[PDB]
């Protein structure tokens, strides 16, 4: 539960990601699967590369980081309001991508990392609060259908 403060922050920041989603979102992956690299092994399509340099050089990859960031700019523009948009998130990444909740901890932290590396000194104390709540929030009404679902 954010504030219209902290809402603001969040899509303020936000703007940022989107004068840049490819770049943003490559790079957000790129963090994810060298800083866990057997959440790697969830992409069929991403298994393949070995290393960084493969993955920086993925055309595709950075489709894929489009598509994740579009996804979740669309959720967080909808301000904490987002059953909709998050319920078949929740239910392909239990059912059919079998992603346990830790991993969703990890690209949580992934992007204020990107975040702070992308914009050194441009993302402030206040901003990575915002943020890192936002993401919290995201994460937790993923868990609460996870739940449901029984999954682990
Ligand atoms: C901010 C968090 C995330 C968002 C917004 C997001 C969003 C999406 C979207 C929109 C798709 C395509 C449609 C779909 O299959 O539902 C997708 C696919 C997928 N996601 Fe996520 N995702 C997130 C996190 C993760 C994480 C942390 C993992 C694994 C570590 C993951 C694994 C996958 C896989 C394996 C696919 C299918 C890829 C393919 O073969 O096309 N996702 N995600």
């Amino acid at each position: 539960g954010l504030s219209d403060g902290e809402w603001q922050q969040v899509l303020n920041v936000w703007g940022k990601v989107e004068a840049d989603i490819a770049g943003h979102g490559q790079e957000v992956l790129i963090r994810l699967f060298t800083g866990h690299p057997e959440t790697l092994e969830k992409f069929d399509k991403f298994k393949h590369l070995k290393t960084e340099a493969e993955m920086k050089a993925s055309e595709d990859l950075k489709k894929h980081g489009t598509v994740v960031l579009t996804a979740l700019g669309g959720i967080l523009k909808k301000k904490g309001h987002h059953e909709a948009e998050l319920k078949p998130l929740a239910q392909s990444h239990a059912t059919k991508h079998k992603i346990p909740i830790k991993y969703l901890e990890f690209i949580s932290d992934a992007i204020i990392h990107v975040l702070h590396s992308k914009h050194p000194g441009d993302f402030g104390a206040d901003a990575q609060g915002a943020m890192t709540k936002a993401l919290e929030l995201f994460r937790n009404d993923i868990a609460a259908k996870y739940k449901e679902l029984g999954f682990q």
